[PDB]
């Protein structure tokens, strides 16, 4: 009291997009420090990386606690498919998804560009957690995304990162050669973030909204 937080078998990209198996942790409280073990199990359901993890990890040290903000409402998206999961991220046996995340995909044989903005009027700094899905084949990019030749851009008043998919066979992770590599940023007050993509983007549903600052850390 305050007490940690302890993330058990969670690691913190899993705690933060929302991994199913972390659901315990969809809705944490103020803490004194985070815990985290050496090598979490439950992490990237569907398999990736993250973009500069270790620097999230040291800016987290920092934080004490999160409000999430429905930054990209998942009803927004009305021109593509928000219902895509995979078995990699299964729940109860059927096929789901990070809590936290919308996989946009193709809707009645098309996909327009994807467009959405949110002005951090939340009152604190936010971080917000975006990815791109790098297909394992063409097949897998055209029953997706319609075509190959895609793009991702996040952009912001400090930021702008414009990703192309990496199309390629890699050995099966979690029963998927495709992998999706997140990126994170930090909105400062009164800046828009903005996305924009024609395939291959996992946008984020939420934001946290740092709302408690102080020195202590993970563990
Ligand atoms: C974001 O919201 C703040 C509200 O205080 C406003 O000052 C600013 O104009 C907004 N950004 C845009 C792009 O409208």
């Amino acid at each position: 009291g305050i007490p940690p937080l302890e993330l058990g078998d969670c690691s913190i990209a899993g705690w933060l997009l929302g991994n199913p198996e972390c659901d315990r942790l969809l809705s944490v409280p103020e803490w004194s420090y985070i815990m985290e073990k050496e090598n979490p199990r439950d992490g990237l359901c569907y398999p990736g990386s993250f973009n500069d993890y270790e620097e999230l990890k040291h800016l987290l040290s920092s934080v004490k606690h999160f409000e999430k903000v429905k930054i990209l409402p998942k009803d927004r998206w009305t021109q593509h498919t928000t219902t895509g999961g995979s078995r990699a991220c299964a729940v109860s046996g059927n096929p789901s998804f990070f809590r936290n995340m919308v996989w946009l995909t193709e809707k009645g044989s098309n996909y327009p560009v994807a467009k959405g903005s949110y002005n951090n009027t939340s009152g604190e700094q936010m971080l917000i957690i975006w990815g791109v899905h790098h297909p394992n084949d063409e097949t897998e990019q055209r029953t997706l995304y319609q075509n190959v030749g895609t793009y991702v851009s996040v952009g912001t008043s400090t930021l702008n990162k414009r990703s192309t998919p990496e199309i390629a066979t890699r050995p099966k992770v979690n029963g998927q050669g495709g992998r999706m590599e997140f990126s994170w940023t930090l909105l400062d007050m009164w800046d828009t973030i903005n996305f924009e993509s024609t395939g291959n983007l996992i946008a984020p549903e939420y934001g946290f909204k740092i709302s408690k600052r102080g020195s202590s850390g993970i563990m």
